[PDB]
């Protein structure tokens, strides 16, 4: 009943596959990817992940059009949009690739969501501001920090734990 979080994979196939496995060798009902898969060929890797997908467009994702199409092919359920407001296990979520500072700032500070997930910065963070769970899974490629990471959230007991690759 736990969900997986990832972001900014930047075509790093190895780490993408590593991550996909991990998300399978564990429940992970669904998986959130807020960053830049970036290239189309990346989607074909996901047609090998058990959980479904809730993704958000990154500033580097050049093919938004075919990206959503291919994602649907992998599964009708899968969904991708600039922003994503949803709920799971009674929790209110708001997902978005770092990007738009203000919209992110506002979401967290609005207090209309239980959890706020985002990427873009490549800076993995996991704090709680005013009972709002703010999560940045960090960069899956690990290119800009040398530390590739993903994360798994427990919608149940609300416990998040990082996973270095």
């Amino acid at each position: 009943m736990k969900i997986g979080i990832m972001s900014d994979t930047h075509d790093h196939l190895p780490n993408i596959r590593k991550a996909i496995e991990i998300f399978n060798d564990e429940n992970v009902e669904t998986v959130i990817h807020c960053g830049d898969f970036v290239s189309l060929f990346v989607i074909k890797e996901f047609e090998n992940l058990n959980a479904n997908i809730i993704a958000t467009y990154g500033n580097n994702d050049g093919e938004r059009c075919k990206l959503k199409e291919w994602l649907k092919d992998i599964n009708e359920e899968n969904i991708i949009d600039d922003f994503i407001s949803v709920e799971i296990d009674d929790l209110k979520f708001f997902i978005t690739h770092g990007h738009h500072q203000s919209v992110l700032e506002m979401a967290i500070k609005s207090g209309l969501y239980d959890v706020v997930i985002y990427g873009h910065t490549h800076e993995r963070v996991f704090e709680e501001v005013d009972d709002v769970l703010v999560i940045n899974p960090g960069e899956c490629c690990g290119y800009l920090t040398g530390i590739p990471t993903i994360g798994i959230l427990d919608t149940e007991k609300k416990e998040y734990r990082e996973i270095v690759l």
